[PDB]
């Protein structure tokens, strides 16, 4: 059949899109086609369309939703055999493929920029429970960062960041690490609202570099991702095992990089 | 169970919201979504688009004009498989077909920025457009009968923000950008050459995608209903599978003006 399953969180958030848009570069070329199972609007309360599309008979699986359990992976797909490969909020047990990015050295580039920028009080806005890789920011943030640091939990999306707003006003900090860039175009918004500007009153940083930061006011800095890329290596792996299901578990990480634009300030 | 899914492109918010749409209700049927996006088929003669429309599948969703009347005829009503189209494909009587209103769109916006007061206009758009975009140029010059300039563009962000020096070489006060994409696209352009918005330029979008609201200022634009779009196209397909005799049906959904800021009254 040479079809692949593909199991994202979303994909609104331009950051899935563009992972979408990198396997499907890779699949195009070899005549595979992608089954899109995106998490979000499996709506049942137990993810009754997750459970029963990974028991599909494909050729391989993509998972980077934390949504397929560990337990569910053995039972369905090392059981038969059928290959896959983990990244992103899905966590490697270590016996399979992974991509992932360096979010820890993400995480410690940002802190290294509001240092720089002298700031000694920092929210960091992010959500609950939140999947290993997105808490590898926060862990690598506060490796370097040693001055005061708040956190306040939001869900992980535009509205989220909007909503983290009135809190954050309540505070005496002067610089936001956004743990996305939709928690922080979600800031942005708030914040116009209550007439508050950046970079002068909030220097704000963002996470995954979305092509959206270049068209925000002011362009926002963030630590880019590289997802195009990131969707060509997974893919590429995953059709290495279809075609050599014997080959070693492979588990690679690609760099990250600070991107300076517009949105934070030197504290003055 | 098996559903592929033509699509320009994913990475526009609004073909991302179509998705949800259909598979609001895949889902629940338990079907499969096969994701072609259209656009990143860039071979000479697209051999991706005909191995995939040569696919065995239960139906096919068709929002792309990169599959031809012919291919159609020849392999999906040939094989029986029900499909339906919408969008950038264009619906003749012998098939099923969802629409919206893009004429009306376009004369929306155009009410819009008379009522702003607006007298020289100009429409940012892709050359050679799909037959649905075409449609808001005609619907916004039914209002504006003359004093409209267009700018052809490439349709995306990067396509509006390269058609700012073109702009800014005109006397128009006032911009239809045929997608919101586009006005982003503008606003990154005017912000970089000094304009405001609306002070300088008043702006008006197309799709009411969710970023209208976290630009500065927050875009107006004409909402297209696009998650129920991709339910009712989802709908009708599931429908024709299950009775394939069923008469063509080829239903228009309606638009919208949404108001925010990204217009004021010309001074
Ligand atoms: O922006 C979406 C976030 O959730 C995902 O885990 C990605 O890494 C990205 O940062
Ligand atoms: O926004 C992408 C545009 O191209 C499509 O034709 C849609 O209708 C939308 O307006």
């Amino acid at each position: 059949s040479k079809t692949i399953g593909v199991i994202v969180p979303d994909i609104t958030n331009p950051f899935f899109a563009q992972l979408i848009r990198g396997i499907e570069s890779v699949l195009y070329k070899e005549n595979f086609i992608l089954i899109l199972c995106n998490a979000d609007q499996d709506v049942t309360r137990e993810h009754e369309y997750l459970t029963e599309l990974i028991r599909r008979s494909v050729d391989g699986f993509v998972i980077a939703s934390s949504e397929i359990s560990n337990q569910t992976i053995n039972e369905t797909l090392r059981a038969k055999k059928i290959p896959f490969i983990v990244l992103d909020q899905k966590k490697a047990e270590g016996f399979s493929d992974a991509v992932l990015t360096d979010d820890y050295r993400g995480g410690q580039l940002a802190a290294k920029h509001l240092q720089e920028q002298r700031h000694e009080q920092v929210i960091v806005v992010m959500p609950p429970h939140a999947p290993v890789n997105i808490q590898q920011r926060l862990k690598g943030f506060c490796s370097v960062y040693t001055e005061k640091v708040q956190l306040i939990e939001t869900e992980l999306s535009k509205t989220g960041g909007y909503q983290a707003v009135p809190e954050i006003l309540k505070t005496e900090s002067t610089g936001i690490f956004a743990i996305n860039d939709e928690i922080a175009f979600g800031l942005y918004r708030g914040l116009a609202e209550a007439g508050k500007k950046i970079p002068e009153d909030y220097s704000i940083i963002g996470y995954d570099n979305v092509d959206m930061c270049e068209y925000v006011s002011p362009p926002l800095t963030t630590i880019a991702q590289p997802v195009f890329q990131l969707g060509q290596t997974t893919a590429t792996l995953l059709l290495e095992r279809i075609h050599q299901p014997a080959k070693d578990w492979e588990e690679q990480t690609l760099p990250v990089q600070l991107i300076e634009r517009f949105s934070t300030a030197p504290l003055k």
